[PDB]
């Protein structure tokens, strides 16, 4: 009911927060392996970082926008593997490790549900 | 890039807050003619609220879940207008008034972009 009435929102983005604040909110949540967030990159604020808890560590990866043949999409290996938005890129590493140490498990939010 | 990222988000949606952090958020990105968001109810347990500002008024529009013969949906008018979770319900109104007083034309993001 509340699974189904929410079922396409992304609780797993934070916008414009800090490497210290997705650690912080991270650890706060437990250390739970697959624990992860995405938002906007300090260092670089074209991009995103996924922020990933693994075997109680805290890991960040960098996700850059590139184009091609006039679309865009954003990468975080360099353009090894491609996406068009977040939401393609958290789906896949759900299912699939790809370049992270474990899947994406559980959204980490700052929403009361 | 943000836009091409944050596609399909949905950060109108805010869980549970009051009724006075729904308007005071609303204030803070500027009181516009539907700026809106989606929260949970802190009364009803199950019930979830529109939140819209229409001609410097916030106005909260109860959204209740319904469960006919095995189905669910969602409503803001005792099943005259159904919906399968909260995205059909914004989408169509932002498109149709419907109910409503307006458009649902801005959204009050759950997240600072």
């Amino acid at each position: 009911s509340l699974s189904a009435a929410i079922h396409r929102t992304q609780l797993w983005f934070h916008g414009r927060i800090s490497r210290e604040e997705s650690q912080r909110l991270i650890g706060q949540q437990g250390l739970v392996d697959g624990l992860f967030l995405v938002r906007e990159s300090q260092r670089n604020p074209q991009g995103f970082v996924l922020s990933l808890c693994h075997l109680q560590k805290v890991k960040h990866y960098l996700i850059l926008p590139s184009e091609e043949e006039g679309r865009l999409y954003f990468s975080m290996d360099d353009g090894q593997t491609r996406f068009t938005d977040l939401l393609q890129l958290v789906e896949f590493h759900q299912l699939n490790r790809g370049i992270l140490p474990c899947l994406l498990r559980h959204c980490c939010t700052r929403v009361a549900l």
